[PDB]
């Protein structure tokens, strides 16, 4: 693994994210000024829990598709056996979307971009899961505080997806190699960008999995399947 090869991987992954971002940071940042009216907020609050969950799930599944395209554009993912592909995606897909949310969250007004405007926790009152919603906002707040580069998100999301420790992997060694190469790339780019600091400040592995486990649990309580099981992708 030559420096030049490693630099190539950094470029590949960062470009892949740029293509599969799903939204433009520029656009999100400009839209921060546009905020939901109190009347609009009360409207969302008035909606039935069932309607909101369907609406939310539509957005989530949309995002997961983009994440899957990101995974396909990652080097070596395609080479892995279907079983190993699905395992990595199953475990990581939702985890990646939670990371990508940090872009949408605005720390000043504590609002997130939902259906074309910025809104606070108040919007999702209908769901009646205040603790889950608060935790997602808190998680996003921390990442927003870090002022994550698009290039940093790209490498981090990739590392989330590509983990040898995920159970059910037959080709563990192959995934390990891919993980280590992406690990090197992340460290290398942080050295180059003088952002070595952020490693310590990153959320622990445990916390990412915790929020995703409970998120899937709530969807399963409603008449829904795991998004990888309900995959229009892998057709």
């Amino acid at each position: 693994a030559s420096l030049t090869e490693i630099e190539h991987l950094v470029q590949s992954v960062c470009k892949s994210y740029r293509e599969t971002c799903q939204l433009r940071l520029e656009d999100l940042l400009r839209q921060r000024s546009n905020i939901f009216s109190r009347e609009e907020v009360t409207g969302y609050q008035r909606k039935s829990m069932w309607e909101m969950w369907e609406r939310c799930a539509h957005h989530l599944t949309e995002a997961i598709q983009y994440v899957v395209e990101f995974a396909k554009r990652l080097s070596g993912f395609m080479e892995l056996c279907q079983n190993d592909q699905i395992v990595l995606l199953k475990a990581g897909a939702m985890e990646v979307v939670l990371v990508r949310m940090c872009r949408a969250y605005n720390a000043d007004n504590r609002t997130v971009f939902f259906e074309g405007k910025y809104g606070g926790m108040e919007l999702f009152r209908a769901l009646g899961c205040s603790e889950l919603i608060s935790s997602i906002f808190d998680f996003s707040h921390s990442l927003s505080a870090l002022h994550f580069s698009e290039d940093e998100i790209a490498l981090y999301t990739a590392l989330v997806l590509i983990n040898a420790h995920r159970p059910g992997l037959q080709e563990k060694r192959k995934v390990e190699q891919l993980q280590y190469n992406l690990e090197l790339a992340f460290h290398h780019h942080l050295c180059k960008t003088h952002r070595q600091s952020i490693l310590a400040k990153l959320p622990p592995k445990g916390k990412l999995r915790s929020l995703c486990s409970q998120h899937v649990e709530r969807l399963q309580i409603f008449q829904h399947l795991h998004p990888i099981v309900v995959q229009a992708a892998f057709p």
